[PDB]
């Protein structure tokens, strides 16, 4: 439906999701130090979220559309 690009810079968490049909939001939580981000936008935009940045760690990537 869109373009999802999730990665992990072994230290931080980033999530970029594009959408040109309906609203979309990219949420990413850093489960290590207690970080959290989100880049909510409308239709036609690049939602890039970022959080954390230190060393290897887990993260929670979420997304949606409306």
């Amino acid at each position: 439906e869109g373009t999802w690009q999730h990665g992990y810079g072994v230290s931080s968490a980033y999530s970029n999701y594009h959408h040109g049909s309906k609203t979309h939001s990219a949420t990413v939580v850093n489960n290590n130090t207690g970080r959290q981000g989100k880049d909510t936008q409308r239709a036609g935009v690049w939602a890039k979220a970022t959080v954390g940045r230190n060393l290897t760690e887990k993260a929670s990537f979420y997304y949606n559309f409306w």
